[PDB]
């Protein structure tokens, strides 16, 4: 699809509607991995000794959050540029997953959680044209971190 003038013009409208609602988003991610792998849940700090996951854990709006702002960026860098572009953060982010216990394998449950999560997010207009074009983005990222972690391992 590449990245037309009119498919980024279609992402940055999606996540602006995504971080219209961090706590609902954020935690609606989180189940949606746990429905696609229940044993993530011991990786995480502020799930470990839970039952269920928490609401309104700052630690958890906090970070999930993070992780969508860096997609949405990824698109438009896309468009512009042609690219995503490697930085200190991308590899900082890589060490922190290694030591968390976090592998590869673990990343189509993160993606489809998110396309899932966006799928809900901009409902009606949604557009083969859109789905696209955050399936581009994700793909485009990951490839980027999943490179990083190989390298802090
Ligand atoms: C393009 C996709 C992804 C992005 C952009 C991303 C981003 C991030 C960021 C920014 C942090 C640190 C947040 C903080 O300091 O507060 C983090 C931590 C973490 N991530 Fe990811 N991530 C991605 C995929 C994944 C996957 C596939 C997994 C595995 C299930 C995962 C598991 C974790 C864990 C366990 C931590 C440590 C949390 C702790 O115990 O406090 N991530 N991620
Ligand atoms: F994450």
């Amino acid at each position: 699809g590449a990245l037309t003038e009119s498919q980024a013009a279609l992402v940055k409208s999606s996540w602006e509607e995504f971080n219209a609602n961090i706590p609902k988003h954020t935690h609606r991610f989180f189940i949606l991995v746990l429905e696609i792998a229940p044993a993530a849940k011991d990786l995480f700090s502020f799930l470990k000794g839970t039952s269920e996951v928490p609401q309104n854990n700052p630690e958890l709006q906090a970070h999930a959050g993070k992780v969508f702002k860096l997609v949405y960026e990824a698109a438009i860098q896309l468009e512009v540029t042609g690219v995503v572009v490697t930085d200190a953060t991308l590899k900082n982010l890589g060490s922190v997953h290694v030591s968390k216990g976090v592998a590869d394998a673990h990343f189509p449950v993160v993606k489809e959680a998110i396309l899932k999560t966006i799928k809900e997010v901009v409902g009606a207009k949604w557009s083969e044209e859109l789905n696209s074009a955050w399936t581009i983005a994700y793909d485009e990222l990951a490839i980027v971190i999943k490179k990083e972690m190989d390298d802090a391992a």
